[PDB]
């Protein structure tokens, strides 16, 4: 029972169910984080163009594959810990719980949390986002304390397809997630942010992820196939329809223009690891723009670079590079005591990412104080954006002001977090970085800003049917703005 439940919990971060992951990570996170571009011309209502149907935007709260599955399996792990007088299984499950649920509040703002039912029923009162985040810290802190007290114990190997029962790795992931969430709240509650960040990296509490061997990843989907691979490939042009040579760029989702403009300008050797080659004459990497009139796949859409992912690829939750860049930002931008210099952490993050992806050339990359992001010259000539996306160069400049340091950190963190679109979206909303290509075909009817982009998802329509009083209370008291995509969540308070 324990092992089945734990692998079911793991599937509540990025779902193994293709169409669920398609909505949460391929159509929501990827485009809103500047990584992926919607690429089916029949998608006339999308998240990325700011006119989504409810069935696209609601998924984090309404899919039975997310909250009901999470809570039903959490209850089964709690049962094991109760029955056995052993708090370690439930501590690990709580880390997974926070990994799953922070994505949900980060999408909507206020959500049901403290009063969610044992089977994941959300027809309950909502918590403010501030209360939800404080609860995440309490939950992680309890789990971290339990695991440190039992740091010599181990789960059976099949009870954990993330870390094979190694409690010391779970401690590092829990502190890393705590650090992620602490930096998330660095503008909205700087006092709490500093305390949580500094605790997370204090060696007395067990450490953070410092090596790629300790990255938080999941591969045992129970379906045989990575769901992002499948979702991005849907509708790929067929070989006998592509002149007799298979198409390799995917179907419904392509690589975004934004990240490719940065990486082309930086001559970045991770490009071949991240992207398929484009079919545009003379151009190895060209992304499709986000927030456009989407072209027909068979004519031009299939020529843009795709996502380079395999059916057997793992799903990422958090990597070591991110932890390094969190510490760089904590030190450089917020003056937190992160255990080292910002320069040291920035360079470590770049080195971790190049190592992770097996890319050569990191030493020249680290020293590059010349090359800049490109503009976006659309080879189709329809959706060009003529300005360079930024002038920020790679090499660390310890003399720079805090705004430039933040930009530089976030750009490299963003590149290293390729495929973690929900995380990129959170960082973009919090910081304004990286500087992206504005939306061109803004279908929001004047509501959403083409530069600031989507700030949240609107609440599910069904909440007004099955949970009216509680969702309306949340809107009136906790949301601090209209229930639409333009209203910022609580932590997005940078001036
Ligand atoms: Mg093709």
């Amino acid at each position: 029972a324990l092992g089945s439940a734990m692998n079911n919990l793991a599937g509540c971060v990025v779902s193994p169910d293709v169409n669920t992951a398609q909505f949460t990570d391929c159509l929501l996170g990827g485009p809103l984080g500047g990584y992926f571009a919607d690429s089916n011309a029949g998608f006339t209502e999308t998240i990325s163009n700011f006119n989504p149907k409810d069935d696209w935007s609601r998924v984090f709260l309404k899919s039975d594959k997310i909250i009901p599955t999470l809570y039903s399996n959490l209850t089964q792990v709690k049962l094991v810990s109760q029955n056995t007088n052993d708090p370690v299984p439930y501590a690990i499950a709580q880390v997974i719980k926070v990994a799953a649920m922070h994505r949900v509040t980060d999408a909507f703002g206020p959500i049901p949390y403290s009063q969610i039912g044992a089977n994941g029923e959300i027809a309950t009162p909502y918590d403010s986002q501030e209360v939800t985040y404080n609860t995440f810290f309490d939950e992680l802190n309890a789990a971290i304390a339990t695991l440190n007290e039992n740091s010599n114990e181990q789960l059976v190997p099949t009870a954990d397809y993330i870390y094979k029962g190694d409690v010391k790795k779970w401690i590092r992931f829990a502190n890393s997630l705590k650090l992620r969430l602490a930096i998330r709240i660095a503008y909205a509650n700087p006092v709490k942010a500093q305390q949580m960040a500094e605790e997370a990296v204090n060696p007395a509490n067990g450490g953070v992820i410092e090596s790629n061997a300790d990255n938080a990843t999941w591969n045992y989907f129970e379906t045989s196939q990575n769901p992002i691979y499948v979702a991005t490939r849907y509708n790929q042009v067929q070989t006998s329809d592509h002149g007799g040579v298979p198409c390799l760029t995917g179907g419904d989702t392509h690589a975004a223009a934004d990240i490719i403009c940065y990486m082309n300008g930086y001559k970045d050797n991770r490009r071949e690891k991240f992207f398929t080659k484009s079919e545009w004459a003379g151009q190895d990497y060209v992304g499709m723009r986000r927030g456009i009139v989407i072209p027909e796949l068979k004519t031009t859409g299939h020529k843009y670079s795709g996502v380079n992912i395999a059916p057997t690829s793992p799903l990422y939750w958090m990597n070591a590079a991110e932890v390094a860049f969190l510490r760089a930002e904590g030190q450089a931008v917020f003056n937190f005591s992160m255990g080292g210099t910002a320069e040291s952490f920035y360079n470590q993050g770049i080195r971790l990412s190049f190592e992770q992806w097996g890319a050569d050339g990191v030493e020249d990359y680290l020293k590059d104080d010349v090359n800049k992001p490109t503009a976006y010259t659309d080879p189709a000539g329809t959706n060009t954006y003529q300005n360079a996306l930024s002038n920020i160069t790679i090499k660390w400049n310890d003399s720079a002001d805090k705004e430039e340091k933040q930009e530089r950190i976030i750009v490299q963190k963003w590149i290293a977090n390729w495929q973690l679109g929900n995380e990129a979206w959170a960082d973009f909303r919090r910081t304004g970085y990286p500087k992206l290509i504005p939306v061109k075909e803004n279908k929001s009817g004047g509501v959403v800003d083409s530069e600031k982009g989507a700030r949240r998802m609107p609440y599910p329509l069904d909440e007004f049917v099955s949970n009216k009083a509680n969702v309306e209370y949340a809107i009136a008291n906790y949301l601090h703005g209209a229930d639409n995509m333009a209203t910022d969540v609580w932590w997005a308070s940078k001036k």
